[PDB]
DNA sequence: CTATGTGTTTACCAAGCGCTG
DNA sequence: CAGCGCTTGGTAAACACATAG
């Protein structure tokens, strides 16, 4: 079937309560005035639901949605904007940061004023025209808003940030995915899967799929809490969703170096790992959970790491 | 229908007083001797009123305005100059820094001497850009007037908010507009956007007059401080003060601790904190000042 | 070299094979394509071989490409649209060398199985969505930190290839000898595995060189002594230490007393730039427990004393 | 529009040698050898070429590098007389295919038509972009230097006479003091002061009116605008005058880093007010003294 | 002048011991030799070694350059290469990242891209240091070997062979001196022999005697250690101006009036090899050999 | 005009002896000379040396330039080369990364791809040995370096120029012209033809020493040969930076110059004459500029 | 083939802590 | 207590890559 089952309605959207509270007001005001929405920008870490929110907003407004990509697209964008746009329709550009700095400058006369500067003609007959565009809506989703030019960031009426989820919302997502796929999972098992998900919906769905694989191979029919725990232990995840490599890093830091300041290169060599791989894959979540610190003298293991690994704090 | 409610007169232009005095002197002098105005260049941070000022100047001079763009244009600019330009009219090129380095070489010889050999008429060029550094020095040296747009005081932003409310049909109070002006970041576009969001909140709530209290409620719902700081901007200072002691941190460590891209944390969030004096860029890293400490209700270091 | 085609023929990744077996069995049971899979680890461990073995176990075709081989997004679009089939596998070796624009075309392809391209070349330009078949993407890389995070989050299965023990390298050497007709013994295979640095490719190369040395001498069986003398001729310690590592340890022990020396002082005593001692020689000395990094400096471990035949500290 | 070497305003040191060279060329009845002129933009190199052309007594053919690779042959074989002068502005931008087509016609006189003899005057602002053969094929190399307040005052007086405006010598001198050693800047400032005085309604631009108009423009005695003073103030007061860096300084000034590097910085340098350290930008003691701040 | 047998090769005895083993085993198995990589300083005989290897196997040779190659590597691989033939690529580290990735399919699976079935062949690369090539490249070479600096006796033997092949009479001591002045390099020794022959020919003599060889070598400005006059000047401005302490970057060009160029790449390596310079962490220090060699009284 | 034999060549001793030996031996055994590489600062007369070598060898010349070269190497080595012909190349260090690799096969075994080539003596010329790759440097059998000229050699060169022109410069004045020359023959010739114009306009036929000194002073040259540009550089440094260390980013900007010719054509002479120092943190006036420019020491 | 403009990576270079005898 | 490491941050300068020409 489909492994990227996206909600169609803002009610099926799960856990962006603070964002949804303002989004409902904006959508209601726009629909009451019989006017298209303001240009909208969504940003945040991967896997939180920007691409799903774009489609949910398009369905809520009732308008047609045209989907484009940043890397897909300077002179082309003029043709797409002139030919493929209708009145009140939404144009969605994923990875809008990938637009070249030259291609974004064509959107300046098109987002605030609904016109476009086009030079039409050959040789001495060349002239300039202002091609009027229908009033539309632009939605952009990106992880790097700082790669967008300032005059373009200034033209977005609404800018919103996608925040992390809670274990209960991740459990709700797991339950919805199980119901749509056809797998019977208990609420406690879904909560256990959610607690090991790193506040991300894609991670929760992937973990549920792996647990389903384990249960199906084992011949089970209902993914009970204890069966889910056994499958997660087979996957090698702690109660914080901490893999074996992260636990190895913490153990090496606590034991071999005494938990004190070390540095990236020394710890990487002690772990037989590439320093960049470590600092870009394993370190960020250890920092987020409070199990690691980047002091000016080097990496330090906190008391949370000592209490989680079962060692006596110093 | 229209949200960029551009004024058409220099009297309706709000608050560029220091620039407006010189502009009035230049325009009156040019009109008195029946000669076209000198070539003019406007630059400054986004949202300050360069295009609006260009249109206002065109209206004040009483001549026609031909609007084009830098990205929209070497063999074209010659045709536009030789065919579409009347005598005494204005050619406005927006984002003029994007002009080709060959199309720029075909422009300044026609700007100094009005010959292309086609005898061009007397015309004035207006250029508006955010990056005058991309303009070649030969082209940059032919501009008779070069001006810089400055930020707006909260009272001028309040005047702009009241004008937008009057034109749209919304009823707002002067004290209500003062809060929106204070929370605006010295920019007119930001003030208009904040007024529109407060208007949406008030219309949904059913209120007919946006008093000061209702405006404050809407602004709190938007998540804005008295300094115009969003939640994402307050999180930076909170993480800096609490998780790092306020001392030097660095871009990479701060970005990792905030689950943020370093580039956006450096170019979208930090400039306004630095402008307000709530952040410092020490060579050892980023440091939270005493203003950031007492703004968030923390005891001084 | 001689690549196995069965997961039982694959030699020495047991914790990885335990996870992979249930994934493959469940994917085949549902008659569905496998998830996008990423293999990362140090070179020479068998990532390409594992990709081929996975393709054989699933029973589908395998289209092999490379990171630098895809210069433009048009190549990736053509491969994904024309060269692929439902359930097939596209293996991209060195996937961290893809350009960022080429990595960002893979997001819809891996998640939604669609693709965004622009066609028209001027005033007739337009955007279309190419609908892709349900395929499987396998990526092999040695630098997972060079992969963009949205791309790294789109992999259903992420696995790590670990170093082989001397016994598994001996098993690989014996398999290679049996396939090549040579009659090596258990002890010689164990010695060749110990001389290796936990890598299968190094073990195979050392076996080939020892085979040449034994063949020119007229011997029909590669006895342990012949392997020992051939490996001594190749210039390896009992731990596979080259002469440069030996003399680095000797300079650390004799000249500085084995105590903290520092990177700059040790490098200038060895006439080496501090970008070759740290990245080419230090990691293996630390791996074997012969070198120790301390805030004061670099310290030679007692194991380095016992290995070099020096009096204990 | 000067015609002779006496009408030229303020290149005295160069003019003394140029007069001798032209006199010798006339006495020998032989055309002058090739001449290369260096100098910052805005100093009047093309005007000097015209003056030389008139003084020698021959015609001038003004050309540039990016003016179109085979057109050089048509130029050199279609519009040259005996002893003619051919002027190429921006000679370092000449294409390579054209670059190895001119020096055969410089020394050997052979590249159509056989060129009898002529002289080439080349003007450029970037000597580093001229290859060694091109620099070695020029007989005379000369440098254009910046003007002085008195020479710029003379230029301002000439412009006022051309435009029908009346100025005193003191006002013209004050305008020329604030010019950045350039004639173009002096003319622009004179036009702005003319606008101010005409709007005021004064028949003669006295020194006091010129000073008032230049204060209304926001100019120091050094010619620094408000933005340059703001850059110095931000550098000194907010960063202690120490190294900062282009990005941090641009963020503090709310300015494009490229604009700050290319428009404002070059005049803060060349005046002793700024340095470009590998660790950032440092304000010198001259910046402290100019702004009325205590020494570091 | 190029030899054609490993016996005729002069002085790579340690490398030749293993090369004979690998070569004989490959010949006995009647299969192409594995890919080979040659390290070492320039001028030691890598191309001559490739020619000797090709003649020993009996197969032909297809010498190629590094920066010579994208669309021509496949052409030379398919057309000129029969069953296993040495394709020598000098300066393999200079390949662009366009044909480097096309080598691995041909090196391992012996097919390149339509897809063409390339025949079996052996590739011989050559660089100066292991670090000049990327790690993926230093993985498909079965044999990795290093060339060593020649001793004065081997250089003298090469000079004598060149003299015999040319028709010039030289005493053993003169050739030994010429080899001693050479920096352990065959091309340098051959060049010095040619210069000495040029100097001794105008004198009209028939035998290149040791004294004439020393006079000719002194004419070009070479001491007993083969140092150029620039190296002697550097040593002089080191000792007689600093006493053996750090030289300092500011004062390096004061006595040279030159950019910080060749001093960082042409002078220091040979001085360190000869032991005249030591890179003490405080700074560059001249050893006792520098003091004694420059005609100074012992300390 | 241009010297033909080595005796007519002015100065450049310690290089005309080795060259004499090599050319005599090459004549004796009758085969083309080995490939030669010439080093030295520009203006020392490398092309003249190539012409003298070709004339003494009794063969032709094929002077070309580096950045003029692709199959044009085959064209110029095919029809324009007789056996044992010199093919002097100027600025050989600026060869393209494509045609350079075709020079080696023409240099070892005299075959270029496909027709074979005769034996030819290629002569190169470049400023710095660091600009030419080691594989190319290894291809030249003979490598020599040109040195500067003493004031007497420049004086006699100026005398030869006067003889070819018709001027009667005295020995004591040509000596001063050579002294103010920066050890370069081209600079000496340029100064002589400037003094010629100055004396012609002054109304004189024989140029004594005092007249030459006055003409050189009016041209803008001091006793050390410094022009107005170098003195201006020193003045700007000393005044606007107190003689302190300044890198080649602020000094070039303050002089309205570029980081190009500056430190390439202007400053090397300043360091050579002990007027500038390349400090790790910048550039210093070395306290001799203060004495030369009449300023109090720091 | 060339040229600019942009995004990404990297090599000094300086500062701040902790130890040793 | 004042050299000797180690660790980190930022700043300028290269590289590589794309579009128009
Ligand atoms: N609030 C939500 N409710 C239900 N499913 C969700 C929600 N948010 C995300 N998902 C699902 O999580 C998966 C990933 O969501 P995406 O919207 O693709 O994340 P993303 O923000 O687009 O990540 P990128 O790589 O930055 S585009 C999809 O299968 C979605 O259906
Ligand atoms: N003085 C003013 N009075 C009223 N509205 C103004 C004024 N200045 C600016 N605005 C408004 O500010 C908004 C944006 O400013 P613009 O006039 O478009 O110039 P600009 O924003 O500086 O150009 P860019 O794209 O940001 S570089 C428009 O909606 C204008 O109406
Ligand atoms: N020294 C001068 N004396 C008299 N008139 C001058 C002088 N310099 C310039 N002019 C006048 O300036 C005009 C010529 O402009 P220039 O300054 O020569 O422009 P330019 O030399 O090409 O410099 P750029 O790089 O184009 S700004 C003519 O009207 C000249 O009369
Ligand atoms: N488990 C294994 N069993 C047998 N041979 C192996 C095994 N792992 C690796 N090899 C051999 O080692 C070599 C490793 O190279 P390869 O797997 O192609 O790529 P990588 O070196 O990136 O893993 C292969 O030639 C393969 O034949
Ligand atoms: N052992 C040797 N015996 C004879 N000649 C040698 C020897 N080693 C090197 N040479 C000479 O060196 C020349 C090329 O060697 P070298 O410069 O090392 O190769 P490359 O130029 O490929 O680096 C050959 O002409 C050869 O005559
Ligand atoms: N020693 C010399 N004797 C006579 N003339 C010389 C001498 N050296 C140089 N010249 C003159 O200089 C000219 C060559 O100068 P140039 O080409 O600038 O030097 P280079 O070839 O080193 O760049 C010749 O015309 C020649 O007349
Ligand atoms: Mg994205
Ligand atoms: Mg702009
Ligand atoms: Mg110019
Ligand atoms: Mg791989």
């Amino acid at each position: 079937e489909d492994l990227a089952l996206r909600p169609k309605t803002l009610d099926e959207y799960i856990g962006q309560e603070r964002l949804k509270q303002k989004l409902r007001v904006y959508l209601e005001a726009a629909k009451a005035r019989k006017e298209p929405l303001e240009h909208l920008l969504l940003f945040g870490p991967p896997g939180l639901g920007k691409t799903t929110l774009a489609h949910v907003i398009a369905h809520e407004l009732g308008v047609n949605l045209r989907v484009t990509s940043g890397p897909a697209i300077p002179g082309d964008l003029a043709a797409i904007l002139a030919n493929s746009l209708e009145e009140g329709d939404i144009l969605f550009i994923d990875e809008i940061h990938r637009l070249s700095r030259q291609a974004e400058e064509h959107l300046y006369p098109a987002m605030e004023d609904f016109v476009m500067d086009i030079v039409i003609g050959q040789g001495p007959a060349a002239r300039t025209i202002r091609l009027e565009l229908p009033r539309f809506t632009l939605i952009g989703a990106t992880t790097r808003p700082g790669l967008i030019t300032a005059p373009l960031l200034s033209r977005f009426g609404i800018v919103e940030h996608l925040e992390y989820y809670t274990p209960e919302e991740l459990a709700q997502g797991v339950m919805r995915d199980a119901r749509l796929l056809g797998v019977r999972i208990t609420e406690e098992a879904a909560l256990e899967i959610g607690r090991r998900s790193r506040g991300t919906m894609r991670v929760a769905k992937r973990l549920f799929r792996r647990v389903r694989d384990f249960a199906q191979v084992a011949g089970e029919e209902v993914i009970t809490r204890e069966r889910a725990l056994e499958a997660l232990a087979a996957l090698g995840l702690d109660e914080l969703g901490l893999e074996k490599r992260d636990r190895e890093i913490l153990e090496v830091l606590i034991l071999r170096f005494g938990g004190g300041p070390v540095g990236l290169a020394t710890l990487a060599t002690a772990l037989s790992e590439d320093p960049g791989t470590l600092e870009e894959v394993h370190e960020p979540y250890l920092i987020r959970q409070g199990l690691l610190k980047r002091t000016p003298r080097g990496r330090v293991a906190t008391e949370l790491a000592y209490r989680h690994l079962g060692y006596p704090p110093p």
